[PDB]
């Protein structure tokens, strides 16, 4: 997992919806900061789809590994409209961003 090759997938792939620090705001997309260990569709002040509410399963690298391959199969529903990042080593380069960069 490097987590300089996943942040530059994220400003490239994930920054226009979304930021990562304490503290940040939500934009078209909630701020993540949290958000392993968390259930789905719990960041506060965010108003999620009744989808990404209900899924139920906590994010770790595994679901997180799985959600980005195609969001929306895995939550249906979701007004999280991005078709997802195929590449097994380019979803885990941005794992392991997110996990630094989200405490
Ligand atoms: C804008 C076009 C988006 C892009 C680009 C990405 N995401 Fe996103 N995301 C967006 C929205 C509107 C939502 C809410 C979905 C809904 O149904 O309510 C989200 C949500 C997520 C989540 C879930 C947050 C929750 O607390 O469970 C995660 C973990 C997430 N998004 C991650 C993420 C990453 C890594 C992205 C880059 C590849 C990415 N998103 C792009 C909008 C948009």
């Amino acid at each position: 997992g490097d987590v300089a090759k996943g942040k530059k997938t994220f400003v490239q792939k994930c920054a226009q919806c979304h930021t990562v620090e304490n503290g940040g705001k939500h934009k078209v997309g909630p701020n993540l900061w949290g958000l392993f260990g968390r259930k789905t569709g719990q960041a506060e002040g965010y108003s999620y789809t009744d989808a990404n509410k209900s899924k139920g399963i906590v994010w770790n690298n595994d679901t997180l590994m799985e959600y980005l391959e195609n969001p929306k199969k895995y939550i249906p529903g979701t007004k999280m409209i991005f078709a997802g990042i195929k590449k097994k080593g380019e979803r885990q380069d941005l794992v392991a961003y997110l996990k630094s960069a989200t405490s």
